[PDB]
C-alpha cells in the first residue's frame, strides 16, 4: 500500500499516541489523527483532551499538535535559519513556522505545537539558547530581550518576524506561544520499541522477533480505510477487529525522570505521581556530588515514601541517572510490600522488567582483589561495560579508606543484552548482598558502589542496599574528556 508522508516514524509516533485512547489512566485522551497525506500544518498526529490536560502554562490545553521532521538513518543538525526554509520539512513551498503561523489562526487559543525531529540544535546556534531542556518549549523571556534586530537574538526575531511578514516582535512573540521543538527524538528503531512497551501496558499485542513490524502495515492499511481520527470507543473498535487485545492487572503508573521531558514520556503518570528533576532545577542539573545528597535524595525519599504508603502495586517509569535509579530501588525496596513493575526508558528505547518471567542463569562471576589495609569496600558492576578499571582507578586516586575491590561481571561478560530480566536482576542483587554480607564490613565502614548498568538493574541492586549498611553510590561523568570518571553522589 501508499507509504504515510512521514513513513514508519510517523505511524510509530501515531501508535503511541493512540495508546492512549486504550490507557485508563489517561482518560482524558478523547481523540488521535493523523495526516499520511502531508505535510499540512502541524498534523501529522493531533492528539486531543477532555478536560483538557494539566500544562505548566496558565490554560488547560485541548490538544496537542505535532509536525514530525522525514526520518533519516544519518543523524543531522539544524539551526534558527532552518526554520524558514521549507527544504527542512523538505516541501518546495511552506516552512514549519509558516505552518506554524497557519496553525495559530485555525485553532483553539490553549493548543500546543511541537516540531519533532530526530535531529539536534547545531552548537552555539541561538536556537539552543530559546529552546527549553525541560520541555522543548520556546523560551519567550530569552527570544524577547528588549533589544533590537542588531543583537544576537535581534537577527533571530528578525530573519523569523520578516520572514512571516508580520510588523512587530510583539506579534511574533504571539505566533511562537505554544511552540515547542522536540530535538533528539528516539530512533525509528527505538520507536519500534516505545509502540511496544505502550501496547503491552494498555494489554494488547506486541511484534518481537520478526524484521517488519505488524503495525507498519496496519497503520497503512488504516490509511487505505480512510480511518484517520479515533475515539476511545472507536480505538477500541479497532483494537477488537485486529484482534490485538491480549487483556489488565492495574498498577498506579508512578514516573521518576532526570532528563528532558519529551511530549510521549510527559504525561506517564498523573502530576502528583510525577517526579521530574530537571525541571525542579529550572534545566540546569547540578553536578553529582553533596546537592545531590542534600536537595535531590531528599525530593526522592519524600516522594517514594508519599507512594509507599499509598500504594500496593506501582508501574515507575524510570528515565534516570544510575545512583537515582538506585536511590529509587532502596526507597521501594524489598521489605516494602510493594509489587513493581519497571518500564526502563532512555535513548536506546523503552523496555519493562518485573520478576514475572523466570530464569535459570549462572551465577554472575564474583572476583575480589585486595588494595590496603582499609575497612571500607568497593563492589564494582560491569553490567553494561567493563567498569573496574575505571573504578580502580578513582579509587586509587581519592579513597584511601578502601581496602577492597569486588567486581561482578554476568556469566556471557557484559554488554547491552547481559542481563536477561527482573529476576535475573534481583538474582545479581541477592548474590552482591550474600557476597558482602559474607565479607562482614564493620558498622562503621561504607560499601562504595559503582555501577555500569541501565536504570532497572541498578534499581533492583538499590533494592538490596538495606541489607548492606551504610553505602556510597557513584555517578559515572563524562568531564574527564572521552575518558570520564567517576563523583560521588547520594549517601545512604
Ligand atoms: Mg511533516
Amino acid at each position: 500500500l501508499a507509504n504515510w508522508h512521514g513513513h514508519d516514524y510517523q505511524a510509530r509516533y501515531f501508535w503511541i499516541e493512540a495508546s492512549r485512547l486504550k490507557n485508563p489512566q489517561q482518560d482524558f485522551v478523547v481523540e488521535v489523527s493523523y495526516e499520511a497525506d502531508g505535510p499540512k500544518a502541524f498534523d501529522d498526529v493531533i492528539t486531543r483532551y477532555n478536560p483538557p490536560r494539566r500544562s505548566t502554562g496558565p490554560d488547560r490545553i485541548q490538544a496537542d499538535y505535532y509536525q514530525i521532521a522525514f526520518h533519516v538513518t544519518q543523524a543531522a543538525s539544524f539551526g534558527f535559519e532552518d526554520l524558514i526554509d521549507p527544504a527542512f520539512i523538505g516541501a518546495e513551498t511552506f516552512s514549519i513556522l509558516e505552518r506554524l503561523k497557519q496553525a495559530k489562526g485555525t485553532e483553539p487559543a490553549n493548543s500546543a505545537f511541537h516540531l519533532v525531529t530526530t535531529d539536534r540544535i547545531i552548537d552555539e546556534d541561538p536556537l539552543g539558547e530559546i529552546i527549553s531542556n525541560v520541555d522543548g518549549s520556546i523560551r519567550l523571556d530569552k527570544l524577547f530581550d528588549g533589544t533590537t534586530d542588531r543583537s544576537r537574538k535581534g537577527k533571530v526575531r528578525k530573519l523569523w518576524r520578516q520572514h512571516l511578514k508580520l510588523s512587530t516582535d510583539q506579534e511574533l512573540e504571539q505566533v511562537l506561544s505554544g511552540f515547542h521543538i522536540q530535538q533528539s527524538q528516539p530512533t525509528l528503531e527505538a520507536m519500534r520499541e516505545k509502540v511496544n512497551t505502550c501496547f503491552q501496558i494498555i494489554g494488547l499485542i506486541t511484534c518481537e522477533t520478526s524484521s517488519d513490524f505488524r503495525f507498519d502495515g496496519a497503520a497503512r492499511a488504516l490509511r487505505s480505510q480512510e480511518r484517520y481520527r479515533f475515539t476511545r470507543e472507536q480505538f477500541t473498535a479497532l483494537c477488537e477487529e485486529e484482534n490485538w487485545i491480549r487483556s489488565p492487572e492495574s498498577f498506579r503508573n508512578v514516573a521518576l525522570r532526570s532528563f528532558s521531558d519529551g511530549p510521549l514520556d510527559i504525561m506517564d503518570a498523573l502530576p502528583e505521581h510525577t517526579l521530574s528533576l530537571l525541571s525542579l532545577f529550572e534545566g540546569r542539573f547540578p553536578s553529582p556530588g553533596i546537592e545531590w545528597n542534600d536537595v535531590i535524595k531528599p525530593q526522592v525519599e519524600t516522594f517514594l515514601t508519599g507512594i509507599r504508603q499509598t500504594e500496593r502495586k506501582v508501574r515507575l517509569y524510570l528515565n534516570t541517572h544510575s545512583s537515582i535509579a538506585m536511590l529509587a530501588g532502596k526507597c521501594l525496596g524489598h521489605k516494602s510490600g510493594v509489587e513493581i513493575e519497571l518500564v526502563q526508558k532512555g535513548r536506546m528505547g523503552d523496555s519493562i522488567w518485573s520478576e514475572n518471567e523466570s530464569q535459570d542463569e549462572p551465577d554472575a562471576v564474583i572476583e575480589t582483589e585486595t588494595v590496603g589495609t582499609g575497612s571500607d569496600v568497593a563492589v564494582v558492576l560491569s553490567i553494561t561495560r567493563n567498569a573496574l578499571p575505571k573504578a580502580r582507578a578513582y579509587i586509587l586516586e581519592n579513597q584511601p579508606d578502601i581496602g577492597r575491590i569486588i567486581h561482578v561481571t554476568p556469566a556471557n561478560g557484559h554488554g547491552q543484552r547481559s542481563v536477561k530480566n527482573g529476576s535475573h536482576a534481583v538474582a545479581i542483587a541477592e548474590q552482591v548482598s550474600d557476597v558482602v554480607m559474607d565479607a562482614d564490613l564493620p558498622v562503621e565502614a561504607s560499601l562504595h558502589i559503582f555501577s555500569a548498568a541501565p536504570n532497572a538493574v541498578n534499581f533492583y541492586l538499590g533494592q538490596h542496599t538495606d541489607f548492606l549498611g551504610t553505602c556510597v553510590f557513584y555517578e559515572f561523568d563524562f568531564q574527564r574528556q572521552r575518558d570520564g570518571s567517576y563523583l560521588p553522589s547520594f549517601k545512604v
